[PDB]
């Protein structure tokens, strides 16, 4: 009779403590493992929400050391298609060269060496590459360009995925000023010079798979139907699935991870979401590779019309100390005003946390920069312009970092398991 | 003995413009005007001579969409000369700073750089004078020990080069007629000043509507005090190249700024001289013969701008500038009109009102190209130094104000900027 | 029943006549009766 | 008036002294001089700039940071102890019992402690802060044998704020945008819509 | 797991008990040993901000009884002047 299972606290409930420090806050370690198999460079993901995440941003977020989950608000086709603009992603490669056919006129030949120079057309067959035709080819005669190009069995290529320093060395030793750059089907792909490999942008900090590409995630719904949703993104070489619903702990939701992890044994999975210890005990029982916290987190919508929800301190302590043996990590989301609600649900013991509306409006997320009222917004009813990703993220670890500094906590694990906290009152 | 009212003045609120028969597409009106008799810009802006607004970033992108930025005197003599010169230098065709090495320079060090650069040529540099290259081709005989690129180089007298300033297509003539992957790009006295190939000229964005000088060279001014002690300024930014001089100050019906234009007029009889600011037709005829190319009008525009709060002056814009333009009809010398424009729509009464072009400040600043750097702060984007919000790209600024005029120009069926000054006409309405 | 600390007089005087002074400069009226004989005023209207 | 060297530094008069403002109060030392501290920061460097204070004759040094229990604030006040044995040394900033004791270890004649104590941006930013009556208590009953007393620092709005740093142990408290805009403070008094403003 | 140390107040949180008295606000002693060498006459120090104290501020503070801080923001030679 009148069931209160115990008191729930937030952000705004505790302080971290600060303690005798060795740790200066440059120098603190932001790295966690997201799965057992999957090492960030920052504890942060981003949502998947049409207005946040998309290719562009999910690309900028794993340059900076975390991982970026493309929404699912959008054609299978297209969704998987984002996952492989993320997967491939290089900036040294120039795409979209300028090209001919093998049945192309000399006389348009020569009109576009006019225009943009006899350096080398790479030849195509309906994108499969067939050869180069450079102005030493028709200068020395042999119409049509297939009579004159040289021939595949003579072109110097390298593979997409292959190490700038590599290409490089390929540029040098075939004493070449253009590589062109191929798939495994012998399609063209783009081409590298050693000019465009030197402005590439360095990125030290990228969360990086084995193979050097940018790890990337893609959201589905937890509903029936996901299965081609799932097999396609799989497919394209997604590194970690989020299945997600409000109601992790809805047995539908349990027996649809049940039917993912029996299919794909060593696919890293995260559900979500949980706000309690069963849910998230029942959620690693099905097969997750992480689990998502977050029903209800903070002062939200679900709370007003369902009633239900869990703050967001208790959830996630919760979550984590019902699975400490597994080796399954926790992720905080919702609810993450400032850089202290980060330090502070990492403390509880998350290993990472997921943050959206922090990031919509960044020049990286969804939608158009648009000039109104001498002011800037992104608009697709508009947010305002927040400038690069980048800096963003350097604000917020920046604090995450004084915080570590503060609590003399030189990692994000040492922080999850040896900072403390002091309650307070709301005056 | 008598409250001395010499007329009523009218603010842009007073008027609108009155809709006309057109044959006008907004989007086919001729935004070209001229700014002096031997300037013309392309869209009638200008930007003005503020620390938060014009230096050479601005300017650039300004004088790529049609008009002229003035970089101010806030800064050293050394310094505004400086930005004036990187407007009149820019393309951005020209690869800038490339890898050198010198006739001393080993052959076993530019083996080194070869696998770090490639070896599509690297210029042969002594001193800044450039003396040969030496590319891959150059080198093919087994080195021995210590030697030299003075050896294998190619020489001077064997090179292709091109001038600074040479039109683009006449780069990509001499890139494709000498069958040469890059050209490099030296001056007056043969110093090495960057390279392009033609894939450089492909990626520079095209501008049909920049503004430049008979040399291709896109137009910049600069802006001075009235002051006595600026003439070492003055002679540092005709030196640079400077298109036209903005002699400023908040009186230019004062005595000491009309004699500093009659200085700047006798020791440069061709300079192009703009002066302001004034507010009546006496002071527009004193400025044209003291020797200005071009007149600036504005004094306390605004309803509550500070000089008309501290100092009582000031005269409303629709009529100083109506005033203006009539002291200087049959001179060529054009208005410009300064300060209390809010909206596109105010751009086409000062226009109508007689002035050849408006010059914006504050609508500029905060965007892309102008001072200061991109700060974050509480969910928004400024510009910090007090911060300024961030307004995007200057381009888009421009769009959107030239769409606002050109939307005018097919209402009232004026089809050219100078049809628009002549023909147009008012209404004059209440404040209710 | 309290007003706000202006400060010393000397400040305000300066101030204040510093705008007037800058008016005399704009009207070319360098003495006093000048500015009440010579200088001349602009109707305008409340927009 | 001369100094050690006989370098002129003034004159006096019977007028002179007689209008000299009689201060019963002052804080002065045994010299009959006035007191006063001067900061320096808790990084390394600043050995110059305490040595030139020492010199100046300044009767207490004040070395603070903004995480008191850092391994090289405590370090850094081990150092200039041992410099200068009976120099006056003011440690900050610390929020619990062991910072306060560390504090005292290093060889702090007092010890300052604010780490976020009121609703400030160390707790916005980085997550952390004791508020202050908890800070200042545990600081105190840390030093209770030790004649080191406690200053509390942040947070004081109105004189209520002092009566209960002090109740809560604290023997001073230290104050700072209260006092800005005085007329002593820095900054020049300037008139600005009607209403008297120090602008800098 | 979840490790909260105590719970902590503030000023808001407290008020102070009223007692038998015998003292008069006016006679009540305000000073303060600041160090065991260092005696205040009001328990006040001024903090070392470019914005409150140089040595204008800390010698009008010290001659009411407490003791001023000279910021730091300065070279080391203005400061050992202040």
């Amino acid at each position: 009779m009148l069931r209160i299972a115990k008191e729930a606290l937030t952000f705004d409930d505790v302080l971290l403590v600060p303690a005798h420090s060795t740790v200066l806050p440059n120098t603190a370690d932001l790295s966690t493992q997201l799965t057992k198999t999957i090492r960030l460079n920052i504890p942060m993901l981003s949502a998947a929400m049409d207005t946040v995440t998309e290719a562009r941003l999910a690309i900028a977020l794993a340059q900076e050391g975390g991982i970026g989950f493309i929404h699912k608000n959008m054609s299978i086709e297209r969704q998987a298609e984002e996952v492989r603009r993320v997967k491939k992603h290089e900036s040294a490669i120039v795409r979209d060269p300028v090209t001919v056919t093998p049945s192309t006129k000399i006389i348009e030949l020569l009109q576009m060496a006019r225009e943009y120079g006899f350096s080398g057309f790479p030849v195509v067959e309906q994108g499969e590459l067939v050869g180069i035709v450079t102005g030493r080819d028709l200068r020395v005669k042999p119409d049509t360009v297939a009579a004159i190009m040289t021939p595949k069995d003579k072109l110097v290529t390298a593979r997409e995925g292959t190490p700038l320093e590599e290409m490089k060395a390929k540029l040098y030793e075939n004493r070449i000023e253009k590589m062109l750059v191929v798939d495994e089907n012998f399609y063209l792909r783009g081409l590298v010079t050693f000019r465009d490999i030197e402005k590439a942008e360095r990125k030290p900090n990228a969360c990086k798979d084995e193979q050097g590409r940018l790890r990337v995630g893609a959201a589905v719904g937890a509903g029936a139907g996901n299965e081609e949703r799932v097999d396609a993104l799989v497919a394209a070489g997604v590194d970690v699935l989020l299945i997600d619903s409000s109601h992790g702990h809805s047995e539908g939701v349990l027996q649809r991870i049940r039917e993912t992890r029996a299919k794909y044994p060593d696919l890293q999975i995260i559900g979500g979401n949980v706000a309690t210890a069963a849910g998230a005990r029942a959620l690693a029982e099905a097969g997750c590779s992480a689990v998502k916290v977050g029903i209800g987190p903070g002062s939200c919508t679900t709370r007003i019309v369902t009633g239900v929800g869990v703050p967001q301190i208790t959830a996630v302590a919760d979550a984590v100390e019902a699975l400490e043996g597994t080796g399954i990590p926790v992720i905080a989301d919702g609810g993450i005003r400032f850089s202290g609600d980060i330090a502070k649900a990492i403390a509880a013991g998350a290993s990472a946390v997921m943050v959206g509306s922090m990031l919509a409006g960044t020049e990286e997320s969804p939608g158009e920069i648009e000039l109104y009222q001498g002011r800037s917004y992104k608009s697709y009813g508009r947010v305002a312009y927040k400038g690069r990703l980048k800096e963003i993220i350097h604000q917020q670890m920046g604090g995450l970092r004084s915080c570590m500094g503060l609590t003399g906590c030189g990692t994000i694990d040492e922080l999850r398991t040896k900072a403390e906290f002091v309650r307070i009152s709301g005056a």
